[PDB]
């Protein structure tokens, strides 16, 4: 299966994807890495590991749907099967998302359905919780709302700070979307016709 990775930033899930995707049983490959930003460190990480990039500054277009539409052409340009959503922060128009239905994964820094958003750590520290985690789902025009593959928990320690607590999540998120990526791309896992999660 042919695998898009959409960022924002950093790009420490993206690597993680390089990484397992590379492995010998990999039935996933990255074909093509796209940013909505320009010049962050995830675009160095997909160059040096030698995969195509392209930049589609959203302060460009007239609207959400025109955005999305200049992603989609390069998804096609690359034959895209599947579309990883890896610190993407933009909110997805809802004739992209279906388009994409069942074809695109998302990863989420808590265990939803808990703290949907684009602060969850703030959210989870907030509230006080002493777990937390991350998810991996499909995604659904709904944010934060699609089909969950793959989750798990992590620690709130005492004291902890976005900066601590997202830490400390990444290492679960670096395993959870490699291996929520290989169950798709494998067809282990789909989305199903009445809407649930299908394991095949
Ligand atoms: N339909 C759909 N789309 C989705 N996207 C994501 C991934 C992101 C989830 C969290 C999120 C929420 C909102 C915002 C935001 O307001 N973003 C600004 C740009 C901010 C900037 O560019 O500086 C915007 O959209 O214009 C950013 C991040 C998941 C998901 C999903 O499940 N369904
Ligand atoms: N609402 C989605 C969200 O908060 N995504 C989060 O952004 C970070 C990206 O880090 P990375 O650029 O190092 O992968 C990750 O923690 C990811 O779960």
């Amino acid at each position: 299966a042919r695998v898009a990775v959409l960022i924002s930033g950093t790009g420490s899930n993206l690597q993680a994807l390089i990484d397992s995707t590379r492995e010998p049983n990999s039935s996933a490959q990255i074909d093509i890495v796209i940013s909505n930003k320009a010049a962050v460190a995830g675009l160095d990480k997909a160059e040096r590991a030698g995969i195509p990039t392209r930049v589609i500054n959203h302060k460009l277009y007239k609207n959400r749907v025109e955005f999305d539409s200049a992603i989609d052409l390069v998804l096609e340009e690359f034959s895209i099967d599947i579309v990883c959503l890896a610190g993407f922060m933009r909110i997805l128009s809802g004739p992209f998302v279906q388009k994409w239905n069942g074809k695109m994964l998302n990863i989420h820094p808590s265990l939803l359905p808990s703290f949907k958003g684009s602060n969850a750590h703030e959210q989870a520290l907030e509230t006080g919780v002493t777990v937390t985690g991350c998810t991996v789902h499909f995604v659904a025009e709904d944010v934060d709302a699609g089909q969950i593959i793959l989750q798990e928990a992590v620690p709130v320690k005492r004291g902890d700070t976005v900066a601590t607590l997202s830490e400390r999540v990444k290492l679960a998120e670096h395993k959870i979307f490699p291996a929520a990526l290989q169950l798709v791309a494998s067809g282990t896992v789909q989305l199903g016709e009445n809407g649930k999660i299908c394991w095949v």
